[PDB]
């Protein structure tokens, strides 16, 4: 392919002539993103240029991690790859990596902001998040920082999870076990986040808008009640445990009185998601079977992922080894068919 250069976001992008009309649409994880027109298929795409992908072993391994992850993800509610390219003609000059996916014009904050969503619409949005999470969780991949700005949405409210498995971030949607650095956690950290997202879609208000980690924990405990001693097991820091134990005891609120006027099935699902005990939190696959999603649920169209080999995560390799491995993954990429779906 012939490449061309264009300055975007104050830096030179070098992309195949196939991709035209590049225009910036914001930052992504470890890179920045432009919308583009794919002249081969007439489809709109998003191209992410990774920022300094091989500057250090930290960048180099995270570049490999992201490319491996995105090459594996093949689900309608999860960001995957249409293309990956580099202007380099050999490994020796390989220093830049561009990732291509279908263009999604918005994030979930653009949906929930200037509209009173209907309950049927909220169901569809949360259903899609859970379908994507069932898939990634089935490959032992967790998001850990799921939030509206990590949900890409198009003009028809079709949604994809992004930046899973990977500047001041909001902590308002993080699972308490993550926010507070608890010793053990599981895939249901992401279900807590779904509960906070869903609550906000139903009420139009952030569920736990804490000003710091302590204020956020206090807001959480006001809703769900103070935890038992069993939960202290999870917390290494004695001062943190002593603090939580020292709090005046609070009962769990009845969610029916918090989410006044919501579909009772929505309230019931929130009660199952917003539990402090992560071993008692509903899973994505269980939530998909909940009656709240009855009109959308379809067991034939809620697939799991092929096994994903993450053995590389435990390995320390040299920068040039990560770089060569990443180059191999760029070269071996097989673009998917344009049409991968059939009528049910
Ligand atoms: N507009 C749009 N459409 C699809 C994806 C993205 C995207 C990507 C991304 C990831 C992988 C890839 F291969 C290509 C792009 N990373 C962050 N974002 C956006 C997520 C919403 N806020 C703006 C940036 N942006
Ligand atoms: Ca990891
Ligand atoms: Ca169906
Ligand atoms: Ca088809
Ligand atoms: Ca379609
Ligand atoms: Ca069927
Ligand atoms: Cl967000
Ligand atoms: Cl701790």
């Amino acid at each position: 392919p012939t490449f061309y250069r264009q300055e975007l976001n104050k830096t030179i992008w070098e992309v195949p002539e196939r991709y035209q009309n590049l225009s910036p649409v914001g930052s992504g994880a470890y890179g920045s993103v432009c919308a583009a027109f794919d002249t081969k298929t007439g489809h709109r795409v998003a191209v992410k240029k990774l920022s300094r992908p091989f500057q250090s072993i930290i960048h180099a391994k995270r570049t490999y991690r992201e490319l491996r992850l995105l090459k594996h993800m093949k689900h309608e509610n999860v960001i995957g790859l249409l293309d990956v390219f580099t202007p380099a003609r050999s490994l020796e000059e390989f220093n830049d990596v561009y990732l291509v996916t279908h263009l999604m014009g918005a994030d979930l904050n653009n949906i929930v902001k200037c509209q009173k969503l209907t309950d049927d619409h909220v169901q569809f949005l949360i259903y899609q998040i859970l379908r994507g999470l069932k898939y990634i969780h089935s490959a032992d991949i967790i998001h850990r920082d799921l939030k509206p700005s990590n949900l890409a949405v198009n003009e028809d409210s079709e949604l994809k999870i992004l930046d899973f498995g990977l500047y001041v971030a909001t902590r308002w949607y993080r699972a308490p076990e993550i926010m507070l650095n608890w010793m053990h956690y599981n895939q249901t950290v992401d279900i807590w986040s779904v509960g906070c997202i869903m609550a906000e879609l139903l009420t139009g208000r952030t569920l736990f808008p804490g000003t710091d980690h302590i204020d956020q924990l206090k807001l959480i405990l006001r809703l769900v009640g103070t935890p038992g001693a069993e939960l202290l097991k999870k917390i290494s820091s004695e001062s943190a445990r002593n603090y939580i134990q020292s709090l005046a005891q609070m009962p769990k609120m009845n969610f029916a009185n918090v989410f006044i006027g919501a579909n009772p099935l929505a309230v019931d699902l929130l009660e199952k998601m917003l539990v402090l005990d992560s071993d008692k939190r509903i899973t994505a696959a269980q939530a998909l079977a909940h009656a709240y999603f009855a009109q959308y649920h379809d067991p034939d169209d809620e697939p799991v992922a092929d096994p994903y080999d993450q053995s590389f995560e435990s390995r320390d390799l040299l920068i040039d080894e990560w770089k060569s491995l990443t180059y191999d993954e760029v070269i071996s990429f097989v673009p998917p068919p344009l049409d991968q779906e059939e009528m049910e």
